[PDB]
């Protein structure tokens, strides 16, 4: 029938569709508000459309103007994490394809779940405040009224007035800046996004930003203190974009800038169009965490051009993006490395399945988010079970070259559209019309709808994994007479990627005896490594193995940065260790007011506080 976006309270795409957004607002750090008007050009999809519903969350609505006049509107009661529905009465009944512009004057709440307002003390420079948004999945409604569903795509133009000493950037092409004629001291930045996008891709950052150009269509932005390191770390960006274009077809967004956010940014990155956001935890100093950049770049095709129609089909966004990500890395560092990463991904899937449990509905590839807060369901499953399905199909259908042909055709077929798993599978059969018999060998029901690990495991090259297995198994099975023989020389020919995999394998078998972990630090000096992925896994292993010396290190890492991938598991391990439990809870309570709103909520749920 009709696919329903169970995370939105707005009129569905089958009733009306927002085609354009014109945003005029001002950022006020003193009151922690964004105030302005949202001009929505809406297209009816039915005859006699007299009213529509938009999503909003903690928004103050002053008025709604249609054709210069103020119109009637009502706000329903709040529906938990979904916000409150906003019904707007149209002064004229619209018929199919007729359009109307609705201008809504609104003001965001300082507690907006889409935004994090940082005091100057929270920034690198200590002299200016900072602001950044994160709308995916459903927080756009916490910034402005909209049909907050990925099934709707719109273009947008924006004008943002900020303290003249600060810079504003958006998920759009920079369209110049000028003094705010209205009231000086403030400056106005203009933006234009001509490619239709789902509203979760609307992004804004305001702060003391500086840039460094690192490619013909790439500038790196961050506070002054991080510019140089960021410019160094992400130097391979243009080369990855060229590979991605070869894999997915032309890059259509124009600019591909990067913004290195403050430590509290909740994700590794966010594929905001024209301006990817990345965590500063990627600044390892050796470009080793660049797969995250390859990943956000890939989203420019899978996710931003071809978009999941509802969050129940989120794997379409992530599985294909991880698949592309790994091909980019394989083009740059070798097919063996692609397989090494693919296998590590299967290990992360094992971990997620174990955490949730093999019968947990959240381990299905296609999920049902009815009455489920997306932020709560988020996990590695759509990334890794989705990637595994695509990798398995690649092997079943003839190899990477053949499957990549499908990927490029898929992107072209559904560019600028929002689709479901059935659209994807129906096209796969259409593309592989000469291999229907092979496609019919796939246990689709299990892959798409069953919980747990996939029904079949792909084949993986083992070249780079073998040394990690050997070393991890030696530690897992080590006895007293083996401790003196481990030596720093064991790490001699291991890349940071392999050290991380070694730790991941060892962590799957934690706890290790306390004496064994103490010995590991003595011989490998992992406390000295600052690569966040490695430090994260090493501290988890230490805490899970009951080393009290590691408590302050883990509490430090969990609070000095806020990438949820790290912060949530660290607090969770600290809460599970009897020795650090009270300190973990007190540390969270002491820091929650200064944390990102979504991270604060999830860690509180994880710690069972309140
Ligand atoms: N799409 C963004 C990340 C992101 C941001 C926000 C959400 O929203 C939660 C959600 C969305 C859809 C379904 C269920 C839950 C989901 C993913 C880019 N991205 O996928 C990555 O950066 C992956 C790297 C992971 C590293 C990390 O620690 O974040
Ligand atoms: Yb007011
Ligand atoms: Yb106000
Ligand atoms: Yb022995
Ligand atoms: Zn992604």
């Amino acid at each position: 029938p009709e696919i329903v976006d169970t995370c939105s309270l707005a009129s569905p795409a089958s009733v009306c569709r927002t085609k354009h957004l014109h945003l005029r607002c001002s950022v006020d750090f003193t009151r922690r508000t964004l105030t302005g008007t949202a001009a929505l050009t809406v297209q009816s999809q039915e005859d006699n459309l007299r009213s529509l519903v938009l999503d909003t969350k903690d928004l103050t609505i002053e008025k709604v103007v249609i054709n210069g006049q103020e119109v009637k509107y009502a706000l329903g009661e709040r529906q938990s994490y979904k916000g409150s529905p906003m019904e707007i009465s149209l002064p004229i009944a619209l018929s199919k394809n007729q359009e109307i512009v609705i201008e809504i004057s609104f003001e965001t709440s300082p507690k907006s779940s889409a935004l994090q307002w940082l005091t100057p003390e929270q920034t690198s420079g200590k002299e200016h405040p900072y602001l950044f948004s994160q709308c995916q999945a459903i927080h756009c409604r916490a910034i402005l009224p909209c049909q907050d569903t990925p099934s709707v795509k719109l273009t947008y133009t924006a004008e943002v007035s900020v303290p003249k000493e600060l810079v504003a950037l958006m998920s759009a092409i920079r369209d110049g800046e000028t003094p705010d004629p209205e009231d000086p001291s403030r400056k106005i930045y203009k933006f234009i996004q001509k490619v239709p996008i789902p509203c979760y891709l609307i992004a804004l950052v305001v702060g003391a930003l500086e840039s460094r150009q690192i490619g013909p269509r790439t500038l790196v932005w961050s506070e002054k203190e991080q510019v140089e390191k960021s410019a160094y770390e992400f130097s391979e960006t243009e080369s990855m974009l060229k590979i991605a274009e070869d894999l997915g077809g032309p890059y259509v967004w124009g600019q591909y800038d990067l913004l290195v956010l403050p430590p509290s940014f909740p994700y590794g990155g966010m594929e905001n169009p024209c301006l990817t956001f990345v965590t500063p935890t990627l600044l390892a100093g050796d470009k080793s965490l660049s797969n995250v950049i390859a990943h956000e770049i890939s989203h420019s095709w899978t996710g931003n051009l071809v978009t999941n129609k509802t969050w129940d089909h989120f794997w379409l966004n992530e599985g294909h993006t991880v698949y592309l990500e790994r091909h980019i890395c394989g083009r740059l560092f070798g097919e063996k490395f692609r397989h090494f990463n693919a296998l590590g991904g299967w290990g992360e899937l094992q971990n997620s399945v174990k955490t949730f449990g093999e019968t947990h509905p959240f381990t299905k590839l296609v999920v049902d988010l009815t009455d489920i807060d997306p932020d709560v369901a988020y996990s590695s499953v759509p990334y890794e079970k989705g990637f595994a399905l695509l990798f398995y199909l690649e092997q079943l259908l003839g190899g990477p070259e053949i499957f990549l042909g499908f990927l490029k055709a898929y992107v072209e077929k559904f560019s600028y559209k929002s689709i479901t798993t059935d659209d994807w599978k129906d096209f796969l059969y259409s593309y592989f019309k000469d291999k229907v018999d092979v496609l019919n060998q796939v246990d689709w029901n299990a892959w798409l709808y069953s919980p747990g690990l996939p029904p079949i495991k792909p084949n993986y090259d083992m070249t780079l994994t073998n040394a990690c297995i050997a070393l991890s198994q030696r530690w897992i099975t080590a006895k007293e007479d083996d401790l003196n023989s481990f030596n720093a020389t064991d790490l001699k020919d291991l890349s940071s990627h392999q050290l991380n995999e070694f730790l991941a394998q060892t962590l799957q078998r934690a706890p290790l005896p306390l004496g064994h972990i103490k010995r590991m630090q003595e011989v490998y000096n992992f406390n000295a490594i600052n690569n966040s992925e490695i430090r994260f896994r090493w501290l988890r292993l230490c805490i899970q193995s009951k080393w009290e010396d590691a408590i302050p290190l883990a509490l430090k890492m969990a609070t000095e940065q806020g990438r949820m991938k790290f912060t949530r598991p660290l607090f969770k391990d600290l809460a599970a260790f009897d020795k650090s439990h009270d300190q973990a809870v007190r540390t969270y309570q002491e820091h929650k007011a200064s944390m990102h709103p979504v991270t604060a909520m999830l860690v509180g749920k994880d710690l069972k506080v309140d």
